[PDB]
């Protein structure tokens, strides 16, 4: 019994997505990054550029989105084989490392793998992002990847404890480990567009970028339906409701987010300027992307499950969202 | 052992008295310490004394204050964990300093982040406190690769240590509060060039090596367990990397200074003014400075290749 999705949003796909996704099923055989055949079908049958296309719809430069879609490839690759289900999946100290290492690897061209197969793949990647984007736009990305390994050490380090985070602590969370800061940080990567740090790191920007994310990150929870760690198990455990109640429940706190987006994005974007108003049209079509991507003739509501202009009641971290005073 | 090679300017903010007063009041009204003794401690570090030499003709007296009382909280954070519950820990104090209306939830340490932050925010322009932030999390992570590492038993070769350190021993945030103390606004295109990157690296890393020194996971332990050297032996290889990390710091800084403007030159000073800063007050908490480095080798460490990019112009 899943509701539909509310989505009022754009929903579009690069032209040259066919072509950018047999680019990336290429580099995925030669990059060493995937043990047996078996594994390349898996992080192939992704459709990751699939999904990176309807982020950046009219990339100007299909290397720019092929280069940014082969991350995503990459991020689902590491993600199921040391975030979510190898030995490293609950063994944070043995993370902390890997994540260390990995993270120099990204900011540090002269790093070796150490016998890691990600690390070349990874060294790869950034290689043609430090080739695209000016290196404030790569530090973005740089800064958003470390930020999502934080949030998926922060979520394997509870795994090792079978801690179940609260409402907040969770949303808090999953902001960081569901891989969407880096997600959107190359959004400015694929399209060309470079967001001045006066209009890029206004607190109302910031907000519209966590508020995407949230989004698409409770979309994909939606879609993954636990000790397992997501929305539905987090207010089964904290709050006593039932499986139907948390869907339930859990698609008014979505919506509701989305409608904030929304509001704000409709405040901000008539005074923004083009490269500006181009990143925040991403945020759109990336949260429209995530939901339609996860999904694939679609239904979609037409209403919001729920329409409170207020702060989400138990998620403090996030109450600043709606603070106009503020952003 | 040896005496320490430092040709690097000192100096000391003119105000630092009267900062190290104000300092010493917030950290007695911050909620941070338990107890009178572990306040004193903290006081003890003389935090204030130290950032005065990190930025020693800052303008406002009150900026200086606010950086200078990170430095306090740094050290009062990583003195008061197994690598599990830290890595919330962690998540949790960082979406406290990025996150206004995130709530203390009896963690001693938030709200006085989050008095920090609203001082930085008051201040500073939300790109300085971005920069900050992100070099906060730095940290953060690499504090969690040593508390992993420990937990473990896993001693890390040169390499590691060394990629480690570099966010473990607070430098990064340290250096990202120069701009929100001065006031000098420096400018994207300028602040993330590779080059700048990599001063910003060799300052942090000389600076971190010499505070493994000055505690006598260190770089001693590192050579001593993967290459079998006795501690003598050790020491002396320790300050050959060490001083030839700062003669690459000083040879690219040369190279970068002076086609640097006014906010970048300010900057650049405050990295230099930092290494000297931490190195002579690690020793003061008259001296005798070596007047010549103990290796002069212009080539990358071997057994380093995540710092090579350091002596990499072609990178830069």
């Amino acid at each position: 019994d899943l509701p539909p999705i509310y989505c009022p949003l754009e929903s579009a796909i690069h032209p040259r997505v066919h072509e950018v996704e047999k680019r990336a099923v290429e580099w995925i055989r030669r990059s060493g990054m995937c043990a047996s055949e078996e594994e390349r079908a898996w992080v192939i049958a992704t459709h990751s550029a699939d999904f990176f296309a309807r982020f950046a719809p009219t990339a100007a430069d299909e290397d720019r989105l092929l280069a940014t879609s082969l991350w995503v490839y990459w991020g689902f690759a590491f993600d199921d084989a040391r975030c979510d289900n190898g030995p490293l999946s609950t063994r944070p100290a043995q993370f902390n490392a890997l994540a260390g290492r990995v993270q120099r690897a990204l900011e540090a061209p002269s790093a070796e793998d150490n016998g890691d197969r990600f690390v070349p793949a990874l060294q790869d990647i950034a290689r043609r992002f430090r080739s695209f984007g000016t290196p404030t736009q790569v530090r973005r990305f740089v800064h958003a990847h470390r930020a999502w390994l934080s949030g998926v050490a922060w979520q394997i380090g509870n795994q090792a404890r079978g801690h179940m985070p609260g409402l907040d602590d969770y949303l808090a969370m999953r902001l960081l480990s569901a891989g969407g800061e880096p997600t959107f940080a190359m959004l400015e990567i694929a399209t060309g567009a470079e967001v001045p740090d006066r209009e890029m790191h206004r607190p109302a920007v910031r907000a519209l970028t966590e508020m995407a994310i949230m989004v698409a990150a409770l979309d994909n929870d939606r879609h993954s339906l636990h000790t397992d760690q997501n929305i539905y198990s987090v207010l089964m455990h904290h709050r006593g409701m039932s499986l139907q109640e948390a869907v339930e429940e859990a698609t008014k706190l979505r919506d509701r987010i989305l409608l904030r987006f929304l509001e704000l994005h409709d405040r901000v974007r008539p005074g923004a300027g083009a490269e500006l108003s181009t990143y925040l049209q991403g945020l759109r079509h990336g949260i429209r992307g995530n939901a339609e991507w996860g999904l694939r003739p679609l239904t979609w509501a037409e209403s919001p499950s729920d329409s409170s202009p207020s702060p989400l009641p138990g998620a403090p971290s996030i109450a600043w969202w709606w603070d106009d005073a503020l952003l």
